[PDB]
């Protein structure tokens, strides 16, 4: 149970909820055909668009509760350690990131991390005290984007609609960069099926641990947009 609440740009904390579209609480989205899968059930929405230079290291921050109610980094914050799963980031080019609706956008995936050598993306999130990082590709066309960030908790993913999606979106303005557009985009809803192998999945191994029995973990959604 966690909430996406700030972005950092090369280490610079952009501000609590600045430029973020956020839910009212930490409850997961479980219906991949719901419009809530796009940016969550958004109830908090500002006019700010964050400046992100192409190539910048971008941080996104997750907290168990909003702001000071999160408490210190511990067993529940940023997320319980049982909530193993991937963490992803997508973008969608828009006209104005402060005013765009979220229906019918063309999303492409810019970062992902899953399971590797017994460690989940979530474990890195915990080690980095709630921050997850990616590099904004240097070749991407400048301008207005919505940035969707996602963590999927898989501790109950064995049953249909058991996967817990923690999601939000950030309003951004990419400066510098290049002229790349993704050749192939995906929709939300649409990109995910409730029976995808990285969504309907029992991650518990022979000794009852979240090791996916050592099998490859197939991150949901499209291939990465690359430079
Ligand atoms: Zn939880
Ligand atoms: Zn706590
Ligand atoms: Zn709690």
């Amino acid at each position: 149970h966690t909430i996406f609440q700030k972005v950092s740009v090369n280490g610079a904390d952009q501000g609590q909820l600045k430029g973020i579209r956020a839910p009212a609480n930490n409850n997961p989205v479980t219906d991949v055909m719901s419009s809530d899968i796009i940016c969550n059930a958004v109830t908090m929405k500002d006019s700010n668009v964050l400046t992100v230079p192409a190539g910048a290291k971008v941080g996104h921050f997750w907290g168990h509760e909003i702001g000071g109610a999160a408490g210190p980094n511990d067993a529940d914050n940023p997320i319980a350690a049982s909530h193993k799963g991937p963490i992803m980031v997508y973008l969608a080019k828009v006209d104005n990131a402060a005013t765009t609706g979220t229906s019918g956008l063309k999303w492409f995936k810019v970062a992902e991390a899953g399971l590797s050598n017994g460690k989940w993306a979530v474990d890195d999130l915990i080690a980095n005290n709630g921050w997850s990082y990616f590099d904004m590709p240097t070749c991407i066309a400048p301008g207005q984007y919505l940035m969707r960030a996602e963590l999927i908790a898989l501790h109950n993913a064995g049953s249909q609609a058991g996967a817990q999606f923690y999601i939000g979106c950030a309003q951004i303005n990419v400066t510098g960069g290049g002229s790349a557009s993704p050749s192939n985009t995906v929709s939300f809803p649409g990109a995910y099926s409730a029976s995808d192998p990285g969504i309907l999945i029992n991650i518990y191994g022979g000794s009852g641990k979240t090791d996916n029995g050592g099998k490859p973990y197939q991150i949901p959604g499209p291939a990465l947009f690359t430079c």
